[PDB]
């Protein structure tokens, strides 16, 4: 988690795009 939603988060995860209708700034925060 630490991980993830530090260095793969800004990288490649955030473009993953979690739900996609719901907003992507503020929903990968």
């Amino acid at each position: 988690i630490f991980s993830a939603n530090a260095w793969r988060a800004y990288d490649t995860a955030s473009a993953e795009r979690r739900l996609s209708g719901t907003p992507i700034s503020f929903i990968l925060l």
